[PDB]
């Protein structure tokens, strides 16, 4: 017996699909770092992409250990280009917190359904969206600093390359 | 800039979309194989799922070291429900014989434009693809033996979740 | 004591309900053991030893906050079953039960903003999840057996290597 | 099927549940030592507990290697309070002594029924009673040279807190 | 900014009540080096410093949400105590001012449906637990030392054992 | 007994409660350079501040190897904000010498009075104020040679974030 609600499962399963569509979008600004030819930044996207599929994966894993099922849907096309560096990653910025409303709706409807174990596994996602989207700002304000200056540009390009 | 014709970067740039799709496909299989209880299979798709986002990289990185540029392209829903495990990895077949030939599509028409660059780069998917074929129709061979019988099926589940 | 009583007494309940739970997986090795199944024996002495290290987190967790831990008698538990997926069959069953009787301390623990017993029992709930699981697990993998003796003795090398 | 006697067999599964009762009366006096602080006596009564788990398992292994089957009864509530340090490992004492006239018992009536293989089996637990008596009586003796000094009490709850 | 001003207000009134908590143990080390005790100056001494790293978690958090941490001014503390058992208690009673301290932020949190600062302070809800139980474990073992100096030296050397 | 004069243990007193202070006004600058998004200047600040702690240990042992007694008096607040980084490490040069001549006062209150232990103990501190006003002179000239480029500003942002 599946023992989440089907409207928790839904939710779950919805929550993975996003997932699955935040790990494409940070491809896609791989895809346009590549081309305006910062490997650094490149670099970053491709792990954020990665990391993106383990917090689907997460879900995934989940939704089959309370009895429900996975249901892959359609990926919608993500933007392919943006207007500059401050750009992209303020979209990611806005991005994520969209990521973290998201689970906090889940928490929210599993906290009234009295489904006290989804709500004890969503504590994972809320902390760690308060890692992802400080990561974000931080380099927002790393931004910001540069101020357009490729010297700085390239500093920040080689450290955001350093992650593992 | 880009030294390969727009006619091969957009072959390219859709097989990469379809690499995409196949990695799709096989995680699909495995929210199936999960649901009917497969532990092996399911390991077995996953390590396919992954294998294919390589594949994809390799386009990608191609592309871009033509001068090219990638653009995500939206991805199907897959098939969630299949009528056996047989039925799956005869679906796997037919796909990977799908994604053959429209690699052979490529090299013909790279081919036809003289970009021997495009054409010997994807000699290494035409060696690829051979493998990705004849695993699938070695696993069907076994099934056709197994038969549908529970206790050959559970150790072919077993054999394949000790993929690597 | 910084604990209520009527969550002291929970705790309490829900030790020896942990204690319960150890003694009935024993006496499933009882009936595997009758059965002849030596790697289900194994698995179901491992639980048997879960069970009690769960009992004890709640023992040091009622003395942590000032409580004392009053053990009361063990009921009988049953001692056979109908086969291999019956007694897992009551496993399931019985799991579930003590999962709605840690999710009932925790909404009681709630009520009474006792935070500290909230955070304490989450360990639990978590637990269980797995506990659940790798019980519908075996289930399925029986269902699909439907009683083919070499599937059986397959599951059985494959629960005799839980360590 | 079964080579013990139906008597012999209820004698033997009778005496695993004094074993597990115990083990159970061990950790109760944990229960007591714990409201009275003395984490040494703790330790010692847990270690005890777990010791008679071994002898309830012991005769278990034995009732199957000889055909029978375990049926697991009732286990009584223990006593939860004792008047005192003295008072707890006097208990004790007096329980083992119980426990080995039950085991003593077994094994004139095994004797009895010419059942050597139960005689021989029951030696290790003549053995171990001695000792089980003896390590309570040396405590009980040491406590009483303590004669309520906290200073020599709380050595005292060291040197058995080291007990492994 | 992504926590609000009344979240963020809490937090950095607990950061400082933290800050007070290492000096009142500080204050506390002074006075045991004064009666001699070398052991008991050095788990206050310790105390103290795991204070900072409370502290400094609510430091850390705070800039974590987008928040800035303003530093207040740390009253003097109490320099005297009229005994062991008395410089404990205060302890013990400040420990429980603390844990009620973190709960009102959890429940200001809670209300907030501010998901990430309710589960970060979780952390401290279970922290709490061991700072009152190790201070109680404390207390018991001195009612049993009754003022007698020769128990009195077992449990300085205990506690100036602390790592 | 004490063995040194009450106005020799007075301002050995004030001088820890001071160094106390330099260790919150620190961890104050840490808490500006956070905001200002500095993570290098935060770990140098950070670790500044621990040295000012062991500075207040240091006087706190001396005076009780003496026979005198720590009083700890309140932590007046310290300011929280500064006009950019180097008005931030002019005031921590400014706050040392201050240091330095509180030390020094309490050096002759132990000449005039023929306190030549203390006198000898604080030989340490005249030596190490030494190092705490050339480390800050020294941060001071590159942030005036990096005349507000950000380049060479995240470059000892870096240099800083090495320390020990
Ligand atoms: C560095 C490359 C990153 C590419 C990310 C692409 C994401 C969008 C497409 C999703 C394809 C399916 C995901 C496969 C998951 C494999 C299973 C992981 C199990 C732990
Ligand atoms: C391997 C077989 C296990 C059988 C368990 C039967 C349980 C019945 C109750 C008996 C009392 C158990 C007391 C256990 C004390 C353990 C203390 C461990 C340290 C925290
Ligand atoms: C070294 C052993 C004694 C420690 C006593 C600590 C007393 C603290 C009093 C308040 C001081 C506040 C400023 C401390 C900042 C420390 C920052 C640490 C981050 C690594
Ligand atoms: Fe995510
Ligand atoms: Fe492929
Ligand atoms: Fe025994
Ligand atoms: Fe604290
Ligand atoms: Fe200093």
């Amino acid at each position: 017996m599946m023992v989440i609600s089907e409207k928790v499962r839904k939710a779950l399963n919805d929550q993975l699909n996003r997932e699955i569509y935040s790990s494409y979008l940070y491809l896609s600004m791989a895809t346009y770092f590549d081309a305006e030819g910062f490997k650094g930044f490149v670099h970053w996207m491709k792990k954020q992409a990665q990391e993106e599929l383990t917090h689907a994966m997460k879900f995934y894993e989940y939704i089959y250990d309370r009895g429900g099922r996975v249901e892959l849907e359609a990926i919608e096309k993500p933007p392919s280009n943006w207007n500059g560096i401050k750009d992209a990653f303020e979209a990611a910025l806005k991005h994520e917190e969209f990521v973290t409303q998201s689970i906090y709706n889940i928490l929210e409807l599993a906290s009234e359904e009295k489904d006290h174990a989804t709500v004890s596994f969503l504590k994972w996602f809320v902390d760690e969206q308060v890692e992802e989207e400080d990561q974000v700002r931080e380099i927002l304000d790393l931004l910001e600093k540069a101020n357009g200056q490729m010297s700085v540009i390239f500093q920040l390009d080689r450290y955001l390359g350093q992650r593992e």
